[PDB]
């Protein structure tokens, strides 16, 4: 139903205050963003267990969200399927919570394999908002 281009997600997670949130700046959430879901608000993945992942960070029904038959802790206490609105706020909510955790982004496979151990600036040069 949505996607951002690069500068329009990096001013939408601006004024969402991720900028700096647990040592990660902008950069980092769009690169994650990216590689995750392509900045796809929609996307679901389906893994070999038949966990699927959510949304513009393709959070995991295993553990943070909730879906039927699926059973988990859903430590972010929300359906699966509502991680997929345009609207990024539970998506940006459920992410950090996951970023407390002790990896951070590191949690991320996308993240680790892609954008960690990189220069990002990259993904807001040029970014108008700025």
């Amino acid at each position: 139903a949505k996607v951002f281009s690069r500068c329009e997600l990096a001013k939408e997670m601006h004024d969402f205050g991720l900028d700096g949130y647990r040592g990660y700046n902008l950069a980092d959430w769009v690169c994650l963003a990216y590689y995750t879901s392509g900045f796809n608000t929609n996307a679901v993945d389906h893994e070999a267990d038949g966990s699927t992942n959510n949304g513009i960070f393709q959070i995991s029904s295993r553990r943070w969200c909730r879906t039927l038959a699926s059973n988990g802790p859903n430590l972010c206490r929300i359906y699966c399927t509502d991680l997929l609105n345009n609207d990024l706020k539970d998506s940006i909510v459920c992410a950090m919570k996951i970023v407390q955790e002790p990896l951070g982004l590191g949690y991320w496979e996308a993240w680790r394999h892609h954008c960690q151990g990189r220069d990002l600036s990259d993904w807001v040069d040029g970014c108008d908002f700025l």
